[PDB]
């Protein structure tokens, strides 16, 4: 009684964090005039001389102004509420049954131990050891209840909890009652066999309150938690709602509940050590499949954002530097550039509202990107009206790069003259186009936004012909046309060597189709 | 009959596949080994009885154990149980999975342990023991495999060069000799032991040389014509591994004289590696119990890489748009056109640059656009503006258009200006270092009207005539010089601060003659 072993005194321990040494965890505790008390001093005694293979073990107190706290020793998993509620990882029906056997195991030790059960024996009060050996902190003796009545409806659903015949609008003794002990283990079987936060029925839903009212108030059919039924086994539920039933005489004693327990796992029948071996290799084996699921689903994000990160990329740029390699600049001999100019776009988008004026030049890409993809071209920029085509440009493709950039204004300029302007319904847009050819330079640009540069000096006299062109025709160079002869079966005009910009007289031809 | 002829009709497939490798990247009984001989025939004589007769009886905690044999002389097969979660050469594969120094040393002890029991009875060596022939259990309960089936052997001669890289784990006795045991001595077990032993106590490869580290055929080439030191390798640079050294000192002993009686090597072993040692079987649900905490921890920061390997996949999905804009289209609400009273445009572009790039090589003109690109979008981070579009060489820059800012728009994209106009005279040109790069720079304020346009990959549009009008006045700028409209002036000198300079009234192609201004600088 003298010995004083049970208190540290607040003056040796780790700065919950360790404590001398051990890594316990510790519950803090809301009072003031604990001092001192020879049957709390029996009630402390008793609490520390007990242990058990099912039950944990106290490690130290402080009631002291620096603190006022019981530590015990930490449960290195998490609580059995997180386990039981599931959807994490799953857990077998066998070990359902032991996590049960050991509960029981550890709760007949504890009620017809020192004092009567603790009553506080909540579902959300357990946990499980390294090995997996189930404890439960479900112990208050007789000073861990912090004063604080007026807390509230969280508090009383917390406390509702509890067995209902106790709570009858009045005040249960601290200690509580072998029926509470009973309703509880009731509950934390139902709560297991549902897997689904705590004191779930089937229903419709219930509020804290109002569930904890109609407990309270009792219902004249009786109020139970019935859980869904299933093929397995049915006489684990008939003893939960007998356990749960209204008269305390109809609730089974501790023995009784402790004998179905041994009926219902009799199919087993193992008591040694191999039980708990084997169950948690099985659930380590559930965890490596969980961590592969989950190893497979991060190498999906990160192919998916790589697949993102190239989509300006010529489709083969794309794939080549994807693949650990590495592009260099290169120079093409010949490639074929056509230009797409929207004539007189400045006044059309002056008498227009702005709602008015997006709905048109979002309604021509998707109109044009149907036919740009039909053939083997690409489009390098695109900055409102003016677009771009570069045909050879990603792999060459000889004296074809000539032939695919001419039949893509031929099916452009008459794919153009039927599309319908919803500013206008009876107005025909005129577009400018012209092609060119000749050698070029390009190669990838960009760190932050890889994007595909062309630099030539072919390019400005592209520019230069498709500024001075008539509308809703198409216009070729002298270079284009000699391609066009030497293939045929394309009908083209002469126009005249007389119209030239930053030359001087220089002849370019008119498209009027292949037959 | 032996009672061990497993019918190839009986159950031949059963449990598919599943991959042995689950880490980072059967008849009626259990799952059961997959495999096979080309022998294509049966010729059991008593020997073989013999050997059958030992397998049946040879049953121990350690050892595998074989179902039976096959029966259709074209397709054979040894079922024998199969351990999971791979073997020790696989355990020790994934650097992710850590192994534990007492957990380790635990092992070494249980596989001491069975080569004693196998070495005590009739079969004096398996003769082909290796690392990656010693798989745990469900348990962690260590095995040997193909230790036993004396009636068949791969002892066909075929793939030399195979030969010298699968069977590497020989000893250098066994190697020198011509003739090679199919039942090896206990010797060559022990120093396939003491290999083991070796690759256990490191986390590198086999015979981790961190030397030459040449191919395994010039090593086993090397280990068998020897010299004074033998080719051998360290045992590691831990300092308080000495009995560690000392015990594979002696393992590594080229004669039978010096093999040591590997029972009494495992006396030793547990002198030393059984520090305090512990009780029968605790040990083994310790050590299971710490790899699976093991595994919790890799899976963890697994789900932290998953998250933010996520977040930037987000990241990159929308970064064209303005950062507002893309935030309220993430959101999930819907960005509608909108007009602007008063917005400023910006043009920059390089003066000549069309003749510079003539002359280059390909190299050399797109090594000088990306250190352009890289030498602009670290100034223009430092202010409010906002960049739509980057057309090659050409520069076009909006203010004040993703979220309306006042009279201040006017007033910072003119001080860009100047913080530009600056860092283009200390840049450097990789093919000529001197020449200076001229740029061109128009600045205009005007009544634009921009969208988010564009179908799975948008863009930011702008549109009005102040376009058209900031082009046609950067069109007629002049070099290393900042050329201002009407427009901006009256703001810039309401603000004040700015010392402006007249230009003149040089006409444009448009309404024509109209007041011009340079400016000169910031006061
Ligand atoms: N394995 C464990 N060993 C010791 N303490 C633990 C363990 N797991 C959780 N705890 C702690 O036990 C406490 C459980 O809740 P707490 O005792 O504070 O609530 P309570 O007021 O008794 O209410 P209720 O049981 O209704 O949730 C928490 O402080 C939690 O950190
Ligand atoms: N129980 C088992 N545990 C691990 N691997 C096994 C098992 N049974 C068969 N194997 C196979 O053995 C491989 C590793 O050993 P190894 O490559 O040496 O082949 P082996 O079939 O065991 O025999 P051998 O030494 O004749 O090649 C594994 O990749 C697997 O395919």
């Amino acid at each position: 009684l003298a010995s004083e072993l049970w208190r540290v005194r607040w003056e040796d321990v780790e700065p919950t964090a360790y404590y001398k040494g051990n890594l316990v965890a510790v519950k803090r505790v809301n009072r003031k005039r604990i001092e001192l008390t020879r049957k709390v001093l029996f009630e402390l005694k008793h609490m520390r001389d007990v242990q058990n293979e099912h039950l944990t073990r106290f490690v130290g107190a402080c009631t002291d102004p620096p603190n006022i706290c019981i530590l015990t020793e930490y449960c290195p998993r998490g609580s059995l509420q997180d386990i039981l509620e599931n959807e994490s990882i799953t857990l077998d029906w066998m070990f359902r049954y032991s996590l049960t056997n050991d509960i029981v195991k550890g709760m007949l030790f504890l009620h017809n131990g020192a004092i009567c059960s603790h009553g506080n024996l909540k579902s959300s009060n357990c946990v499980v050891d390294g090995r997996f050996v189930l404890k439960i902190t479900d112990y208050g003796l007789e000073s861990f209840r912090d004063l604080d009545p007026e807390q509230g409806h969280t508090v009383y659903a917390k406390k509702l909890w509890t067995a209902p015949e106790l709570l009858r609008m009045a005040s249960p003794p601290v200690r509580g009652s072998q029926a509470g002990d009973v309703y509880s283990f009731g509950i934390i079987l139902q709560e297991i066999a549902l897997r689904s936060g705590v004191f779930h029925v089937e229903g419709l839903d219930l509020s804290p309150k109002e569930i904890i009212e109609r407990v309270t108030r009792g219902e004249q059919p009786p109020f139970r938690p019935s859980l869904a039924l299933q093929s397995h086994l049915e006489e684990l539920g008939l003893l939960m709602q007998r356990c749960w039933a209204e008269d305390p005489q109809e609730r089974p004693p501790f023995q009784q509940i402790r004998l179905t327990l041994r009926k219902f796992n009799r199919e087993n029948s193992s008591n040694i050590l191999d039980n708990l071996l084997s169950r948690m290799e099985q659930y380590a084996n559930n965890l490596e499949e969980l961590v592969e699921e989950r190893t497979q689903a991060y190498l999906e994000e990160k192919r998916k954002a790589e697949a993102l990160l190239y989509q300006i990329l010529p489709h083969s740029v794309a794939e080549q530097l994807k693949r650990g390699e590495t592009v260099q600049a290169e120079a093409f001999d010949s490639v074929t550039i056509y230009f797409s100019d929207i004539v007189g776009f400045t006044a059309l988008s002056a008498e227009s509202t702005p709602m008015q004026v997006v709905t048109l030049l979002n309604d021509l890409y998707t109109c044009f990107d149907a036919v740009i993809d039909n053939f083997d071209v690409y489009k390098v920029e695109t900055i409102g009206d003016a677009y771009m085509v570069v045909s050879g440009l990603p792999v060459r493709n000889g004296r074809l790069h000539a032939c695919e950039v001419a039949r893509m204004a031929l099916a452009l300029l008459d794919a153009v003259r039927s599309f319908r302007i919803r500013h206008r319904p009876q107005e025909q847009l005129r577009l400018r186009i012209g092609i060119h050819t000749g050698p070029v330079c390009a190669g990838v640009v960009g760190l932050k936004m890889p994007r595909y540069c062309l630099f030539g000096d072919t390019v400005n006299t592209a520019s230069r012909m498709e500024s001075n062109g008539e509308a809703l025709k198409i216009h070729l160079s002298s270079e284009t046309k000699a391609v066009l002869e030497e293939f045929g079966g394309f009908e083209l005009e002469l126009r005249g060597d007389v119209e030239m910009k930053g030359k001087g007289k220089v002849r370019t031809y008119w498209l009027l189709g292949e037959r």
